[PDB]
């Protein structure tokens, strides 16, 4: 409805300027007549999900690539898509002015936004934050009597929550993950650095931990906040590194099989939040299908797991056949989710690159991946930043799709936001991944989905710079006559009877 208002920072493309009384809006999603297709497409030359219409034609000629779907080949259910309301990102929406809180707000969670249906959300402080904090400070309290949010979560994270409820017509998810425990339960008495829970799963340090999970989802509910799931830890490899920068918790596969068993499976199971998910892992998905194998082979501790959440951050070293492949054929009934995404992170790329191109195809590029190979959900990290790529307490500083300039009360909206939401808005919890087969080789990424309703939902990305001349075959309904702009994605509605 509201074109994008572009400005260039010097890199590949532009972001879209938002402040009090503008931002680029779009409509909600609709799928046009039978026998025409809706075409909604980006480009690094600066459109932001322009909508054209095309004919469906009954016959087609060529030596062109041609993509035929497949519509009764069937493959995961989608949970769905979102990020993360952290301290950092909580402190960032809140500096703007209440009205470009709403376009920032809106722009994620409104249908006439990208239709967010998952927020990440952090038990207690993580490094975006300002403050290092539990909410078990009090040392040496296993009864947790002196248990109790901060205002971290009562001013700054659950009011933002229940805005973006409020905006949202799809029902949300929230998903909860700690970073570390009270300092008194850990071998290191420290945040940070190399430390587990001290003793061994069974024992009061692992049930005191483990009832700060219900704690925790206690008070969430007297805010009137109930969580979809948990995951068993952030990271749960990172607190077994020799010097971990920020907050962590470390577990071996053995120690998070037996502690799930033990203590988290069977204290959430006899708690009010017997039906809030347990996801395993939340770690890279290199770790995958060892940590699988080693928790769920154990019937006391998979009895337990719902699903398994993956980070992306060795993506590029673990390819996906190998991990998430292999893990679906060990374990196919036992979901994979992707809970954590961002570019920044690595000694090799800059925090914040303002209208980068490249960093919203490694996003599209990630979820296409991660469709292709049995995930049901993709989860961004901080959904807003400030140009520095923070706030952050020990400065891990990175990229988000939204990145705030308080001075000018404006945000950016990065190609990041638009790669993400040619999936968000238009792939509703429910949707089930279809297939679809390529007459030869080629330079694109793509993926379908049958949206509940039945109709086609494609994504067609082009990471090359070269135009591909393309056709969609729907075997029931007939051809798309199209073209994938190099350095453009795509999607493509229509439907089907
Ligand atoms: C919040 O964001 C708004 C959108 O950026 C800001 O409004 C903009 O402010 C600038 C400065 O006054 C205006 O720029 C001038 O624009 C005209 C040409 O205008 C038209 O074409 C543009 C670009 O295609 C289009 O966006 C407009 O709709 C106009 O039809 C030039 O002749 C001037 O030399 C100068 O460049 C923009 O017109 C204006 N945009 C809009 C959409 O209103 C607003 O100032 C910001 N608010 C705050 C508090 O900072
Ligand atoms: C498509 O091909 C068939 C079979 O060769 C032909 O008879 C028909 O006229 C063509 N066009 C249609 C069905 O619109
Ligand atoms: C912890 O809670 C108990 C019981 O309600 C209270 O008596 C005590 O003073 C609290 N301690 C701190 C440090 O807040
Ligand atoms: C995911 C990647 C970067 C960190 O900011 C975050 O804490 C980690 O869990
Ligand atoms: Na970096």
């Amino acid at each position: 409805a509201r074109p994008c208002i572009p400005k260039s920072f010097g890199y590949s493309s532009v972001v879209c300027v938002c402040n009090a009384t503008y931002c680029d809006s779009f409509d909600p999603p609709t799928f046009p007549a039978l026998g025409t297709f809706s075409r909604y497409e980006s480009t690094r030359s600066g459109r932001r999900m322009e909508l054209s219409m095309g004919p469906i034609q009954a016959n087609h000629t060529g030596t062109g690539l041609l993509l035929t779907l497949q519509p009764e080949q069937k493959f995961q259910k989608v949970k769905g898509f979102g990020g993360a309301m952290t301290d950092a990102a909580a402190l960032n929406i809140l500096a703007l002015s209440p009205p470009a809180q709403n376009l920032l707000l809106k722009s994620y969670f409104s249908e006439e936004g990208i239709g967010y249906n998952i927020i990440r959300v952090p038990m207690a402080s993580c490094d975006f934050s300002i403050r290092t904090y539990t909410y078990a400070d009090t040392p040496d309290d296993f009864q947790l009597h002196n248990f109790s949010l901060p205002e971290e979560d009562t001013k700054l994270k659950i009011p933002l929550i229940h805005r973006a409820l409020q905006l949202a017509q799809r029902p949300v998810s929230l998903l909860a993950s700690p970073w570390t425990s009270p300092t008194w339960l850990k071998t290191n008495g420290a945040v940070n650095g190399k430390g587990s829970l001290k003793g061994q799963p069974g024992d009061i340090y692992h049930q005191t931990w483990a009832r700060y999970f219900v704690k925790f989802l206690d008070a969430y509910a007297e805010h009137k906040l109930q969580f979809w799931a948990v995951t068993a830890e952030n990271e749960p490899s990172a607190g077994l590194l020799s010097g971990y920068p920020f907050q962590c918790l470390g577990f071996t596969p053995e120690h998070q099989r037996d502690f799930i068993a033990r203590d988290l499976g069977p204290t959430l199971a006899n708690s009010t939040h017997h039906n809030v998910r347990l996801l395993m892992l939340d770690d890279q998905r290199l770790l995958l299908p060892h940590w699988a194998k080693v928790v769920l082979t154990d019937p006391e501790a998979a009895k337990y797991v719902h699903g398994i959440a993956v980070h992306w951050y060795l993506d590029f070293l673990a390819p996906a056949k190998a991990t998430l492949g292999e893990t679906h054929r060990l374990f196919p009934n036992t979901m994979l989710f992707a809970s954590e995404a961002c570019v920044g992170s690595k000694f090799w790329e800059q925090s914040v690159r303002l209208g980068s191109w490249d960093r919203g195809m490694q996003y599209s590029h990630s979820i296409i991946t991660n469709l292709l190979y049995h995930v049901v959900g993709w989860t961004d990290w901080n959904l807003a930043l400030n140009p520095e790529g923070g706030p952050n307490w020990v400065r891990n500083f990175v990229d988000s799709p939204i990145i705030v300039d308080i001075t000018k009360d404006t945000f950016y909206k990065q190609p990041m936001f638009y790669h993400l939401g040619h999936f968000s808005k238009f792939i509703p919890e429910g949707s089930q991944r279809v297939g679809l087969v390529a007459s030869q080789k080629n330079d694109l990424d793509a993926v379908a989905l049958m949206h509940p309703d039945g109709s086609a939902v494609v994504v067609v990305l082009n990471r090359s710079s070269k135009d591909v001349p393309l056709t969609i075959k729907d075997p029931a309904v007939g051809f798309l006559e199209t073209i994938s702009p190099g350095y453009s994605i795509h999607t493509y509605l229509w439907r089907r009877q």
